């Protein structure tokens, strides 16, 4: 299995949800890097996984569900199977991590994205090994109700560029942003 990363959009109150939706606007390119990241893999024959709490499954339309492309893993201890479209499940992020492993996905998989919500950013922030966080910053104030965990500079480097990443500020629907990559290794 290849590299594991958060992918998140957040503003500058470091909100990243609000009632299961997004606190601000649609923004079209910005899903589209979304889209890009988490599909291209690296590696032939292979899938990126995404892993995500089951909040964040069902805030996805259910058209759009399942990700397509990508191996869709939802992380819950209710659940007793993978909601409809989905294809894992796992109780634990550690225990979704093992399961990379397993026969049954050890040669499917490339790279592993959490893709939210707060719960999963954090454990996986906090977790000890490589990881990179893949950040949009909605340069705005949004109400919202769910927030990104804090980011330990002294620990995550912002790398100061990054393939594929564009490195300037973007503006759609009169909001502008502009994409980052940290990283760690500890
Ligand atoms: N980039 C962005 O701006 C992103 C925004 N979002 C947004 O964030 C919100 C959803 O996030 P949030 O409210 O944090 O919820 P989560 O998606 O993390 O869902 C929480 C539920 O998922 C299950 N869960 C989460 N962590 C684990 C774990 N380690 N092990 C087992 N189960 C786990 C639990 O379910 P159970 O009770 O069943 O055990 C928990 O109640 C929505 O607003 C959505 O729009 C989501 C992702 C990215
Ligand atoms: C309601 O959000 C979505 C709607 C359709 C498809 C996927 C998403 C998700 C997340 C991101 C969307 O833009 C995103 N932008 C970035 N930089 N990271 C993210 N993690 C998302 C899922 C996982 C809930």
């Amino acid at each position: 299995v290849g590299s594991l990363n958060c992918i998140v959009a957040v503003s500058q109150n470091m909100g990243i949800g609000k009632n299961g939706d997004l606190p601000w606007p649609p923004l079209r390119n910005e899903f589209r890097y979304f889209q890009r990241m988490t599909t291209t893999s690296s590696v032939e024959g292979k899938q990126n996984l995404v892993i995500m709490g089951k909040k964040t499954w069902f805030s996805i339309p259910e058209r759009n569900r399942p990700l397509k492309g990508r191996i869709n893993l939802v992380l819950s201890r209710e659940l007793k199977e993978p909601p409809q479209g989905a294809h894992f499940l796992s109780r634990s992020l550690d225990d979704a991590l093992k399961l990379t492993e397993q026969p049954e996905l050890a040669n499917k998989v490339d790279m592993v994205w959490i893709v939210g919500g707060s719960s999963v950013y954090k454990e996986a922030m906090n977790h000890p090994g490589h990881l990179k966080l893949f950040v949009t910053r909605i340069m705005q104030d949004f109400e919202s109700d769910t927030f990104f965990p804090e980011i330990d500079l002294e620990k995550y480097k912002l790398l100061p560029e990054y393939p594929g990443v564009l490195s300037d500020v973007q503006e759609e629907k009169g909001i502008k942003y502009k994409f980052e990559v940290y990283e760690k290794n500890d």
